[PDB]
């Protein structure tokens, strides 16, 4: 059950990666996180496969709205989270 | 394709409900909400049909321009079960 | 029954915009909007003549003090607000 | 002409309790509070007689200086009904 | 001497949760929690022995070094009466 | 009993800070604020004595980890704290 996540400068193309992983693989969206100087995280969690193919799109989509600044997947075995 | 999330983002609260209002009185959009994420910057989200979302921001991003900075511009064509189901709210 | 807004970089500017615009014309007080990068909105109601005169009053006062981002009036038919 | 409403707006929070502190044991004024608006930035908010509050903020303000930055010193005299009205609280 | 604390702060979240991740994979460190602090700064604390919190601190901070910036990483050794007393909690 | 703070760039030096002047002398931890700009403020309660040593120990032990940005003694009659 791991996590993925999508970092972007705007909430935008955080809305928009969150769309694209949603509809991409079986992954459920856990949140956002906003940290300021405009920087939003998008989180989800599912299997790693299923994550793995959802932040690849989520990140994809972002980058055509505005940037991203990170994309990272962490295969898990929530208490990790804030 | 029927459906959709409609967002303008600007820098300035003032461009932000300047832009929700030029929205729901162009077009058949209802106002979800404002999220603010720091450096001054407000996203205006609006819901309705993906012509009439199209519409409302393309007069929301028109109408804030001249009040402030638009950032953002963007449709989100969503499937009708569980529209609001991706926002932060 | 009017919206009007007087956005300031400072409290100071925007706490002298809120005094001038009330004492200015029969304008309510709706409150204060922090959105980040040391910005305040000011926000008051009433009708269309007394909002249009308080927030001319209130961007001119406000001047004196900081500088005036925005200065806005919106004849609205409360739900459009934060 | 007769209520007063002063304030000291800091770049840093040290800066601004030493204000504070400077404005309550220099003039006959009251320590309303304190607003955070980012940026580093920090208000304090004194009331009492116009002549009190401009004795007050200008010490106020002195004793900032050797903190940290001052961005604003401001005075605005009240009409004593509803003094505190104008304020975010 | 035995008992620590111990940081990883970081410019974005994605790194911080990277660097949380590495330090309890890493060694026998208990991760405390995280805060933010503007700027878009993150910290990631975590308690355990000296030496095992001196290990999760520098692969916490070489993972995040991966995802993003690194800002700052320090081990605080504590009394072990109350060792997170002096954190904001 | 006076009020003594360490204002840094950092949340690490802040903690250090507050660590240095615990152990320094018998002074009690108020707590920590957040300003924004990456700004964190360590507030200490005690005796003048005790709060001037654990200040200039929490200020020397933060500039090995970060900028310390301000370092203060107020000898006060809580009250003016937010």
């Amino acid at each position: 059950e791991a996590l993925g996540m999508v970092e972007t400068k705007g909430l935008t193309a955080a809305i928009e990666a969150a769309d694209a992983m949603v509809a991409s693989a079986n992954v459920m969206l856990v949140g956002y996180e906003k940290i300021g100087l405009g920087l939003v995280t998008v989180i989800v969690r599912g299997d790693v496969g299923a994550v793995k193919a959802a932040t690849d799109a989520g990140a994809a989509a972002a980058r055509n709205v505005g940037e991203v600044k990170a994309v990272h997947v962490i295969p898990r075995p929530e208490k990790i989270l804030p």
